[PDB]
């Protein structure tokens, strides 16, 4: 089966964790379990067209993503949930910096969030090897996945991604609040001095750059997320909760 939005329900502080392009909940499943041992509810909510079939993501758009992050921040209102934490990866991590200006958050993690939209090399690739990878997981035969493949059309929503993140690097600048900016040092997926561009532009009174020199791009899934989870967690007990 594939994933589905999770829902971890522990104290009053909560944290709501956004994935990335082509990704899902699966990303960040752990560090909701770690975060849910040290007692902080967390919830996970997916984008449109996201853990199912990859033309769904053509069909979609990331002005529904973002609304989808909104949702999320709304629904742990809804449940009881006042004091959040907006902790996203990869375009998780431009949507937690852009939630921060539209909803009351006590605090921002970005992890590997690319700053500009560039999608030319690492994303295309990524994107078309996340459709083969899908189609085979589909169970069809070789030559049914090459001819899906050869009508797979990417352009038009790799060019609203570019827009989206576009917008997301000059609003940058806007952003007040406490922030912890996670990056992989050997990031082949975007550019790394991204996580310098958020550090020295966000206008945040508080503010902490942390790099990993052994991760790759997925940073909550790979070697060193232990230690990516620990920094997270002592980034929250910093943050001005009122319980
Ligand atoms: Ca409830
Ligand atoms: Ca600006
Ligand atoms: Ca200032
Ligand atoms: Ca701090």
């Amino acid at each position: 089966k594939l994933p589905k939005p999770f829902f971890f329900e522990e104290g009053k502080r909560a944290v709501l964790l956004l994935h990335g392009f082509t990704g899902n909940s699966s990303d960040v499943r752990q560090l909701g379990r770690f975060l849910q041992k040290k007692g902080y509810t967390s919830y996970a909510p997916q984008y449109e067209g996201h853990a199912a079939p990859p033309d769904e993501i053509l069909k979609s758009s990331p002005f529904v993503w973002f609304k989808d992050a909104l949702d999320g921040y709304d629904y742990l209102v809804e449940q009881g949930y006042d004091e959040i934490v907006v902790a996203g990866l990869s375009l998780g991590g431009d949507f937690a910096l852009k939630l921060s200006l539209n909803r009351d958050v006590k605090g921002i993690v970005t992890m590997c969030a690319p700053m500009g939209g560039k999608t030319e090399g690492a994303i295309y690739e990524g994107f078309l090897e996340y459709a083969r990878n899908f189609k085979k997981y589909e169970g069809k035969d070789q030559e049914t996945i090459d001819n899906e493949m050869d009508h797979f059309k990417p352009t038009e929503t790799l060019k609203e991604l570019s827009e989206a993140l576009d917008t997301i690097k000059e609003q940058v600048d806007e952003v007040l609040d406490p922030i912890l900016v996670i990056q992989a040092e050997n990031d082949n997926m975007i550019d790394p001095q991204s996580a310098n561009y958020i550090y020295d532009h966000v206008d945040s009174d508080d503010k902490n750059i942390k790099w990993y020199s052994e991760s790759g791009h997925v940073i909550t899934i790979d070697k060193e997320k232990e230690q990516v989870f620990e920094d997270i967690y002592q980034f929250l007990e910093s943050l001005d909760w009122s319980e």
